[PDB]
């Protein structure tokens, strides 16, 4: 099982999700198409061997971080619509999200230990993002129908629990202490990407 095989698997999974969401679809459905559609492209590019950047003694996958930077704010946007956020609360959480994603991208691309300083900053901003999901956004979602509130809580917990695993996979993998091997590290992230995007989406379809 090679890296390319794992990338192709993620590509196929994202594509199936993309077509499923497009068929079922307006704002929510269009967002889900963007979430998995963008990831599909990133995985194909990586499957073709494009964007594998050598850094010191590790290999960094640049399309992964471009993907995350564009798709994770769309996931937060989806959750913000469910919770009924005003346009100002959106700005805070999307700003916090972007800090996490940019810090990870920069830390991965830096060869020296300064990269752990960048990782720490993303961790701090992530804790602030979790606070907004579990607190203010949950208060806000409470004002909606019982079924919408229930859907928000289920997507929120899926999101919080799984997103919290990524920093550990990153740190234990090549970008960090380089303990886990690239193949295992990639396999774990392909699984998480598929669940936090396509699984996320199908839980929404089921409730609709
Ligand atoms: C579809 C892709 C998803 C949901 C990716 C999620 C990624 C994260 C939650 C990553 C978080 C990170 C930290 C909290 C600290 C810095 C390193 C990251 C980017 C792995
Ligand atoms: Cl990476």
């Amino acid at each position: 099982v090679g890296l390319t095989t794992l990338f192709w698997l993620g590509a196929i999974g994202m594509l199936v999700g993309t077509l499923a969401f497009a068929w079922a679809g307006r704002r929510y459905y269009v967002t889900l198409v963007g979430i998995s559609g963008i990831a599909a492209v990133a995985y194909v590019v990586m499957a073709l061997g494009v964007g594998w950047v050598p850094v010191a003694e590790r290999t960094v996958f640049a399309p992964r971080y471009i993907d995350w930077i564009l798709t994770t704010p769309l996931i937060v946007y989806f959750l913000g619509l469910l919770a009924g956020l005003d346009s100002r609360e959106f700005g805070i959480v999307i700003t916090l999200n972007t800090v996490v994603m940019l810090a990870g991208f920069a830390g991965a691309m830096v060869p020296g230990i300064e990269r752990y300083a960048l990782f720490g900053m993303g961790a701090v901003a992530f804790l602030g993002l979790v606070y907004y999901l579990v607190g203010p956004m949950t208060e806000s979602a409470s004002q909606r129908s019982s079924g919408i509130k229930s859907l928000y809580v289920r997507l929120r917990n899926l999101t919080v629990i799984l997103w919290a695993i990524y920093p550990f996979i990153w740190l234990l993998g090549p970008p960090g202490v380089a303990l886990l091997t690239p193949t295992v590290d990639v396999a774990l992230i392909v699984y998480l990407d598929l669940v936090t995007k396509v699984g996320f989406g199908f839980i929404a379809l089921d409730a609709a």
